[PDB]
């Protein structure tokens, strides 16, 4: 159809966990918007019932809400990946409690549970696992000679999550930072041992900025945070983020649709970094679009990220969907708040 010699044939089923969830969303309408099927998982019904009834209008019996309580149970996909031609892991297990081990280790949990049901269903010929730049480092302002590729590890976050003290205003960023690398590296492991029959590919995007289909339960996204900001709430958590790389939520559904089904991206790790950011370059842009609301003054002077990442598969990807080029941040801004029109 649109995507020529696409891996995964017209219309195949696409098994999406955590497809409640803000990034996990779009990947779901991009899918929808492509011809294929999905069944996405949500911990519980009544979370997915709000985007089932969303895309049983724009895409009538495209979507299927799937139940998994627990994505580290045993068995947990056993019903939900039948038939599924590929699979993109979106599901992350609630905590944010600094606690290592027990952050870390569900972390890794969920991917490996995954990544296994998926070895053990023959109809799965791609995988796509959703991790996050923060796998490759945290951002660090004003620091020259950062170049980020495929190789790029954030090791360092290993260590600072279990020695920094509880004060470091960073500390529970750390511990993230800590289990997406962790998790994303015992996905790569898990295929160099196992040698699975499927490809996988891993999107990694930054701040992803798009419209919040669901307000309703997806505010605790990075579009949540901005969205905030839009109503003028200042809160230090948001504060505590640094100048970094945003990325349009409609490039990153993409990006997840080319790594599922483009025969050209094998064993990628595709960055999801469209062009950098800071507080004041987000609130002058809600005045653009706003010239009569109110918005809070500039932050102080944050820096300016000066790291450079490898999008070539990224780009790759996006000239191949015909859909080149990165979405600006004026317009995924647009896309979230909208603009003062009539």
């Amino acid at each position: 159809a649109k995507i020529d010699n696409a891996v995964l044939p017209e219309g195949s089923l696409v098994l999406v966990t955590g497809a409640n969830g803000f990034v996990a969303s779009h990947v779901v309408e991009q899918l929808l918007e492509h011809g294929y099927k999905v069944r996405g998982t949500a911990r519980s019904a009544s979370k997915l019932a709000n985007l089932q009834k969303r895309w049983d209008a724009k895409y009538p019996g495209r979507f299927e809400t799937a139940v998994v309580e627990d994505m580290l149970k045993q068995g947990a996909y056993d019903e939900v990946i039948k038939g599924a031609a590929g699979v993109a892991h979106i599901a992350s297990v609630v905590s944010f409690s600094n606690k290592y081990d027990e952050v870390v280790t569900p972390a890794i949990g969920g991917t490996l549970n995954a990544l296994r049901a998926a070895a053990a269903t023959p109809s799965v010929k791609r995988f796509v696992l959703t991790s996050s730049t923060v796998s490759a480092l945290i951002p660090k302002p004003n620091v020259e000679g950062i170049y980020l590729d495929e190789k790029s590890w954030n090791l360092e976050s290993i260590d600072k999550a279990k020695t920094l003290p509880e004060s470091d205003p960073q500390k529970s960023l750390w511990v993230y930072a800590a289990s997406k690398t962790e998790a994303e590296l015992a996905a790569w492991k898990f295929m160099d041992e196992n040698k699975p029959h499927f490809t996988l590919n891993a999107v990694l995007p930054n701040y992803t900025i798009g419209t919040i289909f669901d307000p309703e339960t997806q505010s605790g996204s990075t579009s949540g945070w901005m969205m905030s900001l839009f109503n003028g709430e200042v809160s230090p958590a948001l504060a505590l983020m640094p100048p970094q790389y945003y990325v349009s939520a409609v490039d990153i559904g993409l990006l997840h649709l080319g790594c599922l089904v483009l025969p050209q991206i094998e064993r990628r790790r595709v960055y999801g970094t469209a062009g950098t950011f800071d507080w004041n370059t987000v609130l002058a842009t809600f005045r653009k679009l706003y010239p009569s609301k109110t918005f809070p003054a500039d932050f102080p002077d944050q820096g300016q990220d000066l790291s450079k990442f490898d999008t070539a598969p990224s780009l790759e990807i996006l000239k191949s969907l015909g859909r080149p080029g990165w979405r600006s941040i004026e317009e995924s801004i647009k896309d979230l708040v909208g603009s003062e029109t009539a």
